C-alpha cells in the first residue's frame, strides 16, 4: 500500500474520440500494443499519509470516468477539478452520483467561471432539481481561477493545487501544478504569466496531439520545444491522437520524455 | 457474415451506474462471471441484405457508446434513436462525430419532443454552433411519437420502427417494436394503448431493475408478470442493477426467459 506520498495515475491519455476512434480507426497506432488503446484525458491525484489513509481528487470526468475509476482500484473520491468544458472532459459527470451516496454529502467540484457556467447549462439537474423531478442535486460548486492556489482536504491530508491559464484554440483551459508535478492538457499556447508554474517540474504531463499542426493543441514538435525550454526532469505526453503510436513516439523523443499510457502510475514525495 | 436478416446486439444491459458501480460495488453479482459486468443500456439494430450490405441503427448513446460500438465490430452507423433524456441513455452523444465525418453528412437522430428539447438544452453545440466556436454541428433531428411508425433507410434496406408510450416514473419513455422484436427499457407501467405493440413478440427485451420495488422501473416480479401476460416466445431482461446476479436470475426465471448480457447477439428473419 502507498504511504507518505502523492500518487498520480494517468487515467486516460487519448484525444477526444479516443484511440481507436468509435469506427475502429487506429490511425498509425499498432493495434496489438495495449498501450495504444486510449481513454479520454484524465488524471487521478492522491495523497497518502503514514497509515495509508488517502485524499483522492480527479482532474476531469470524461465519458471514460467510470471505467477509469474502476480500473484504478481506488474506490472513494473527495473532489473533481475541471480543466475546461469540452465533451471529452465533462460528459461522465453523472457518474459522480455513487460517491455522493457513499460520502453522505454533495460532491465538491472545482471549476472556473467559463466551465461552471457551461456545466450549469448542460447538467443543471446535477446542481438543482428541475421542475417535475424528484432527483436531488449531487454537486457542490467551488470557484477556481488562474494564479489562485486552492487546497482540497481529505483523509490523507490536504492536496494543494496551483491553477494557471492556458490558451486552447478559441478558449482558455486550466493547467495545474501539484507539488512538483504539472498537468497541461488541451493547450495550444502558454501565456507569459503561466511560465512560473510550468518550469522546473519533476514531472511535466503535457498534451501532444499529433505531428501536424492543430489550432487547439500542441503538435509533438511544439511539445518537445516547450519541454526543452521548461527543463522538466521527466515529461509524459498526453491527449495523444491516432497518428501517435506508442513505440514510435518513444523512439522519437529524448530519454527523459515518454508518451503516456492509460494506467501509468507513479509516486512522489510530499 | 450475416445475410437476409435483422441482427440485434445487446450493447449494454445495466442500470444507470453500471455493474459494478464506479466505487467497485458488485452488489449481489458474482464478480467472477464476465456476464455480470454491465454497460449502460443500449441496443444495436441492423438489417443485412443478400450481399451482406447493412443498415445500422443504435437505440440510445449512453456513456458506454464508444466502447459498445468498438466491441460490436460494426464500424458504420446510419442513425441514433432515443428512448428518453436520462444520463445513462444520452451522455455519449458527442461520440457520434466520427460517423459524421465518415458519412459526409449530419447524423440523423430520432427523438420525441421531450427528449429533443432536453438534448437541445444540454448538447446545443451538436445542433448549432454557439457564439465564439468554430465547431460545426453534427446532428440532424427527426421527430418521433408514440403510435407513428417510422423507417430508417440504408445500404441493407429500410428498418421500420413502431414507437409506443411507456410510463417511466415521473416521465414518459419510448419503447419500440422492430419486426417481431420489442425493446422496452426504463418502464414502470405500460399504458393500455401500448399493449398491441408488446404482445406476441418473438423476442421481448424488457427492463427488470432489481427484486425490490422502484418507482421508475419494473422489479423482476413485475417484469415476469408482464411476460406471462404478453406471451413472448423468448424474453431477455435488461437494465439490470447490482442486486441481479446472472446465474441466480437465470435459475429464478422460466425457461423462455433469461437475463441479458453485454454482447448478447441474435439474428431473425426479415
Ligand atoms: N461540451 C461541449 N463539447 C464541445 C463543444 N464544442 C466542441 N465540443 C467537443 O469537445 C471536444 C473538443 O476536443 P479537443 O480537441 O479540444 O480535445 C470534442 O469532443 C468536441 O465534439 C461544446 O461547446 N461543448
Ligand atoms: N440527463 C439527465 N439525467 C438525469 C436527469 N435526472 C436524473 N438523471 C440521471 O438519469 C439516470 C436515471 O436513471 P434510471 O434509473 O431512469 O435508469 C441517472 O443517471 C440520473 O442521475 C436529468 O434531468 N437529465
Ligand atoms: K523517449
Ligand atoms: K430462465
Ligand atoms: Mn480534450
Ligand atoms: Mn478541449
Ligand atoms: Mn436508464
Ligand atoms: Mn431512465
Amino acid at each position: 500500500s502507498p504511504r507518505n506520498c502523492l500518487r498520480f495515475t494517468l487515467l486516460g491519455c487519448g484525444s477526444s474520440p479516443g484511440v481507436p476512434r468509435i469506427n475502429g480507426d487506429w490511425g498509425k497506432c499498432d493495434p496489438k500494443n495495449p498501450k495504444n488503446r486510449r481513454r479520454r484525458a484524465s488524471l487521478l491525484v492522491e495523497r497518502y499519509d503514514a497509515e495509508g489513509n488517502n485524499t483522492v481528487v480527479v482532474i476531469d470526468t470524461g465519458p471514460d470516468f467510470r471505467m477509469q475509476m474502476i480500473d484504478s482500484g481506488v474506490h472513494m473520491l473527495d473532489a473533481a477539478v475541471y480543466t475546461h468544458p469540452h465533451a471529452d472532459h465533462i460528459h461522465g459527470i453523472d457518474d459522480l452520483r455513487t460517491y455522493v451516496v457513499d460520502n453522505g454529502r454533495l460532491m465538491d467540484v472545482y471549476a472556473n467561471r467559463l466551465t461552471r457556467n457551461r456545466l450549469y447549462d448542460t447538467f443543471g439537474y446535477c446542481f438543482e432539481t428541475p421542475v417535475g423531478s424528484s432527483y436531488p442535486p449531487i454537486l457542490s460548486m467551488h470557484d477556481i481561477a488562474p494564479e489562485t492556489p486552492f487546497s482540497i482536504e481529505g483523509a490523507g491530508g490536504a492536496i494543494r493545487f496551483e491553477p494557471f491559464s492556458q490558451v486552447h484554440g478559441d478558449i482558455e483551459s486550466l493547467g495545474f501544478r501539484i507539488g512538483s508535478v504539472v498537468y497541461c492538457t488541451d493547450v495550444s499556447a502558454f501565456p507569459e504569466q503561466s511560465l512560473q508554474y510550468i518550469k522546473d517540474a519533476d514531472v511535466l504531463i503535457i498534451g501532444a496531439l499529433q505531428y501536424r499542426p492543430h489550432p487547439s493543441h500542441f503538435s509533438l514538435g511544439e511539445a518537445l520545444e516547450w519541454i526543452e525550454k521548461l527543463s522538466p526532469k521527466r515529461a509524459i505526453l498526453t491527449h495523444m491522437h491516432v497518428p501517435l503510436d506508442y513505440e514510435t513516439v518513444m523512439r522519437e523523443t529524448p530519454h527523459h520524455v515518454e508518451p503516456g499510457y492509460d494506467g501509468l502510475r507513479f509516486e512522489v514525495a510530499v
